[PDB]
């Protein structure tokens, strides 16, 4: 698609046979979701944003589909108000910014 | 231009006649820049991110060039760690996500 930005760029994703919604976020280095039962154990990680820093759970090798585009990578679970697809996955679907 | 997302999408901007570097951020509703003075009157605002809220000064109708592309709009100023161009200005330059 070619997605204009007059509203938040929310798209449908699929993770572990659950459809969710998430934000295509070029200002995010990593991908951050609020929840899921991603397979078991996790490693702690720090991430920062505008307000300061937060601890997240890092899960590796996570299969995710973004508008039907298959991808695999690291997904953080943390206190984000919106699910965030960051650059680590945006690159895998060949997402570019254009103007 | 067409910008891939293997690294942070930093671009040259010009504001108040000075060149700066800023992150093109589809995940930002608003544009937030490092402390500077701008023309006109500002009003106080709080904006939320990962980590919580910060206080910023909102300036309206500020001219900015993003890679040479003119945009006029609200710019917030305050203690951000990175200059962020958000959707309010991305839409003015006809920036789109593509995959
Ligand atoms: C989501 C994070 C992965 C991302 N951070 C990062 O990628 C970074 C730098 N990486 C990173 O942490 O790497 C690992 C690391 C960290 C530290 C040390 C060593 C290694 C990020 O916060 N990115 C933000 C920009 C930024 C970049 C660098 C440094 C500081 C800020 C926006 O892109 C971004 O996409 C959105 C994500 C988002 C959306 C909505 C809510 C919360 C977060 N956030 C924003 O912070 C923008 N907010 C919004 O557009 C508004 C207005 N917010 C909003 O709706 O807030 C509601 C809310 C707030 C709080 C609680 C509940 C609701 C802001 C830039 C204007
Ligand atoms: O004091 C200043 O110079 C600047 C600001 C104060 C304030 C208070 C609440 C919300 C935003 C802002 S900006």
């Amino acid at each position: 698609p070619q997605i204009t930005l007059w509203k938040r760029p929310l798209v449908t994703i699929k993770i572990g046979g659950q459809l969710k919604e998430a934000l295509l976020d070029t200002g995010a280095d990593d991908t951050v979701l609020e929840e899921m039962n991603l397979p078991g154990r996790w490693k702690p990680k720090m991430i920062g944003g505008i307000g300061g820093f937060i601890k997240v759970r890092q899960y590796d090798q996570i299969l995710i589909e973004i508008c039907g585009h298959k991808a695999i990578g690291t997904v953080l679970v943390g206190p984000t108000p919106v699910n965030i697809i960051g650059r680590n996955l945006l690159t895998q679907i060949g997402c570019t910014l254009n103007f």
